[PDB]
């Protein structure tokens, strides 16, 4: 067996939402969790195929809303911290504990040499071509970084790494 990343359902989650959120297939999420098709359960752990275990990962990321920052730690111990951007969509969760689902290396467009996808659709870490929006709070746009920084995380941390969206202070 493989060490994969789990999800704990909230009351009224959707199979196809989580397959949109983790950029997976509901057919694969049903493949990993035959219970989902039948119905959903709040607090039900459902796994994400293709996405490994965050607790095998040596790094941890802390996203501070109140600061607009991204902390790259190693074994909980901070290595670095990169500036990032937060849209009003992240402001919703005061705990925002999430996980990098997978990555998209240089798309080509302004998406900041990379698009590292998060466990929630709008919760996502990517680069930009307008760096002066970095460190800032934006209307909706998801957590933007700088190109060399979004490529850092992309080379340093693997998928499954936990990105903690904290309102902070």
């Amino acid at each position: 067996g493989r060490k994969l990343l789990t999800y704990q359902v909230k009351q009224g989650d959707t199979l196809n939402s989580i397959a949109a959120d983790f950029r997976i297939s509901t057919a694969a999420l049903l493949q990993a969790n035959p219970s989902l098709q039948a119905g959903l359960t709040a607090g039900q752990s459902i796994v994400i195929p293709g996405l490994p275990d965050p607790y095998t990962i040596p790094y941890h990321i802390a996203v501070s809303i109140g600061a607009k920052t991204l902390t790259l730690s190693l074994n909980n111990r901070v290595m670095k911290t990169y500036p990032i951007a937060v849209g009003k969509i992240l402001t919703q969760t005061p705990t925002g504990e999430f996980y990098i689902i997978n990555r998209q290396r240089n798309p080509g467009g302004p998406f900041g040499a990379y698009w590292l996808s998060l466990s929630k659709q709008h919760y996502g870490i990517h680069g930009t071509n307008n760096p002066a929006s970095i460190g800032k709070a934006v209307s909706k746009g998801c957590i933007r970084m700088h190109n060399k920084d979004v490529i850092e995380l992309a080379s340093i941390v693997p998928n499954g790494t936990r990105v903690t969206i904290n309102r902070g202070s």
